[PDB]
């Protein structure tokens, strides 16, 4: 039944094994905020007046100024200090939740599969009665001291670490930070909740006085004892209706079709490590100048701080709309920015990921509709990616080859160097014409046809086929071949002095930038002595 279900989920359980996990997550979010969340490096990241192209999830999330942004990581650290102790716990979770999902939703490049877990585990632990055992609220309130907690404090937490352990096994069918310690600290949730009363019995008698209470736990208000109420019934709409989306959001890719791509899509909730096989031999930002039509080949990573905008279609459009307002400061009024990104596969198969003729500033991208201007990965060329081993094994060590796949209307202007003598082409699928601009002659190639190329010149290979044409570049470095023819006990001490710079610089710079709100701004020559005070090694 439904009334029988909520009586099961609100059954009084022991509050102790939740309260170790409240501590060991609240303590591992004390070590985390200096190291990984970037309190050591907010100054170079959210600097005042600096033109940086952000990548937030919602585009209305504009980051605060750096005077205020050191307060947001302080409320996060005041929140993760009361969630450590268990102090003022329904406020110290909301002071850790709301400035985490403002920080974590502010940088799409900062998403991964462990810093999304802490944004989940701080959302469950906000609604949970974790401060019943071993708290300060227990040492200030009697009815929050060693009192029985409902089972949905344990059923959700056993169901969240189940799904992370389950979907990461199912996603295998196709320097990680604190993740190696939280999943070791979360493993005492799957044990019986009597385990923090077992090791204190193995402890001596005099050590039992600073350790918390050992007796049998009292009943509480928040349970159903052998009909439930409004607090009790919403623990059954949070046990399942939260765990339903946690079984659904890793497979919510086909509804967020503006985000998803060839391999992963929007990284974060996937639970599977991303592959580094791309290696990206090209980017070419090509903007049209306003009102003149002139061409500017812009530098690739000018107004960004990460290289995640090239592998994904969502971060490109936000980078193409942030560049659409910055470039008027450099005499480019209305830019028409066309990206030409050659995503390379592990050793071969170089092909574009975005359409280089379309204006990414104006072209429509909706988060649930299909993205139009993404070129598809040629998965018909994945049996040709097995055909590479036919060509690789038949050829020797000194003939190196990369493969190219090209779409209609496009061309690859490549410069063969002086080192790459005896360089040939083989057009496999489709029809392309190779034109040497030094020789000014077109030559239409046929399927399987072999043709050499001159060294030290440019060449343009235009696609005239209506199908995606593909070809390969056998090359030999003839000048390189003519060159061939002629302690642990002190590492951790070095690791300790590294991390004590992180704790010192993050603590010192926070109090400097908190002075500007309460005590106003100092002089520029005053703070110059203050900022180099922190950057030194202690
Ligand atoms: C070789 O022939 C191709 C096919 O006509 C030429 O490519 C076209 O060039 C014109 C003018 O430059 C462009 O307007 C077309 O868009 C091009 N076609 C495609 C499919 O891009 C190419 O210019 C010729 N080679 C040289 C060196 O001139
Ligand atoms: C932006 C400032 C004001 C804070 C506002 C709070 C918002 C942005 C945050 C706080 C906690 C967040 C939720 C925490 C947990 C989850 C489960 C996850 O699987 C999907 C997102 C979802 C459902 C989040 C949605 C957005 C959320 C409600």
């Amino acid at each position: 039944s439904w009334r029988r279900l909520v009586t099961l989920l609100n059954r009084p359980t022991d509050p102790a094994s939740l309260a170790v996990f409240r501590f060991l997550f609240g303590f591992l979010m004390v070590l985390d905020i200096p190291q990984e969340r970037g309190l050591s490096s907010l100054d170079r990241k959210y600097l005042d007046g600096l033109d940086v192209c952000r990548f937030p999830l919602l585009d209305a999330l504009r980051p605060l100024p750096l005077d205020w942004m050191y307060l947001v990581y302080t409320i996060m650290f005041l929140g993760a200090l009361g969630m450590m102790l268990g102090l003022c716990y329904r406020i110290s979770c909301v002071l850790f939740l709301l400035p985490y999902w403002y920080v974590f939703l502010l940088d799409k490049t900062s998403w991964n599969n462990h810093s999304y877990l802490y944004g989940l585990l701080a959302f469950q632990l906000t609604f949970m009665d974790a401060n019943h055992y071993w708290s300060v609220d227990g040492l200030l309130n009697a009815h929050r001291r060693n009192a029985h907690v409902p089972l949905w404090n344990y059923a959700v937490l056993r169901g969240q670490i189940f799904i992370v352990y389950f979907i990461a096994g199912v996603k295998k069918l196709d320097s990680i930070g604190m993740f190696s310690y939280v999943m070791l600290a979360s493993s005492p949730l799957f044990c019986s909740p009597e385990w923090p009363r077992k090791l204190v019995s193995y402890c001596p008698r005099r050590l039992q006085q600073l350790l918390p209470l050992k007796a049998a736990p009292q009943p509480s208000v928040s349970c159903v004892y052998k009909k439930p109420g409004l607090r009790h019934q919403l623990g059954a709409a949070f046990t399942l209706l939260y765990l339903l989306e946690q079984l659904f959001l890793p497979y919510s890719h086909f509804l967020t079709q503006g985000y998803n791509n060839w391999t992963n899509g929007l990284y974060g909730y996937s639970w599977d490590m991303m592959v580094h096989s791309r290696s990206h031999q090209h980017v070419k930002i090509t903007y049209r100048d306003g009102r003149t039509g002139e061409l500017g080949y812009l530098n690739p990573g000018v107004f960004t701080q990460s290289r995640r905008w090239k592998d994904h279609a969502d971060m490109l459009k936000q980078y193409a709309t942030c560049l659409s307002r910055l470039l008027p400061k450099y005499n480019v009024t209305e830019p028409q920015i066309y990206f030409d990104i050659w995503v390379s596969i592990n050793d071969r198969f170089q092909q574009r990921i975005f359409d280089p003729r379309v204006d990414i500033v104006q072209a429509a991208w909706s988060p649930f509709q299909r993205t139009s201007w993404v070129q598809p990965l040629l998965m018909d060329l994945s049996p040709w990616r097995a055909k590479l081993q036919e060509i690789k094994s038949s050829l020797d060590n000194h003939t190196e080859v990369v493969f190219i796949a090209d779409f209609p209307g496009l061309h690859l202007e490549n410069f063969v160097s002086e080192d790459l003598g005896n360089t040939s082409i083989q057009l496999l699928q489709g029809e392309v014409t190779v034109e040497l601009v030094a020789e000014q002659k077109n030559q239409t190639l046929r399927e399987g046809e072999k043709m050499q190329l001159p060294a030290g010149e440019y060449h343009k290979v235009y696609t005239t086929s209506p199908s995606p044409s593909c070809y390969m570049y056998v090359y030999v470095n003839t000048t390189e071949l003519a060159l061939e023819q002629d302690p642990f006990h002190e590492r951790f001490f070095r690791f300790l002095l590294r991390k004590l710079y992180v704790f010192r610089r993050s603590f010192l710079m926070t109090c400097i930038s908190l002075r500007n709100l309460i005590l106003g701004r100092p002089s520029l020559e005053q703070l110059a002595q203050e900022v180099t005070y922190a950057n030194l090694r202690p």
